[PDB]
């Protein structure tokens, strides 16, 4: 129910914030945001804007959503987007 950055809650706006992505990590800000994750501005740290988790070392392949999923699997927005059998 409650979200952690209200901030966050448009994908535009977290997609504004991978201005600065480094270009060298294999995944694209495009599914990152989509996927509910925002820039932190160092590395290649994100969070999520509803369940604040927190994501680094991305891997050539991985699908943002599937790791959201894996780590943090009672997101409300997780859940919302993806439905309870993604989880
Ligand atoms: C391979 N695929 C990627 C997506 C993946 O699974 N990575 C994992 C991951 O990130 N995990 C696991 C759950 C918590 C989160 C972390 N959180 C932290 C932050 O300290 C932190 C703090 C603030 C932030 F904004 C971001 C991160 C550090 S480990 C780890 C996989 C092994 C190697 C290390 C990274
Ligand atoms: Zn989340």
């Amino acid at each position: 129910e409650f979200i952690s950055n209200l901030s966050m809650q448009t994908h535009a706006a977290r997609m504004r914030t991978f201005m600065y992505w480094p270009s060298s990590v294999p995944v694209q800000p495009e599914q990152l945001a989509s996927a509910g994750f925002y820039y932190v501005g160092r590395n290649d740290d994100v969070k999520c804007f509803c369940c604040d988790g927190g994501l680094r070392c991305w891997e050539s392949g991985d699908d943002p959503w599937v790791e959201h999923a894996k780590w943090f699997p009672r997101c409300e927005f997780l859940i919302r987007m993806k439905g309870q059998e993604f989880v």
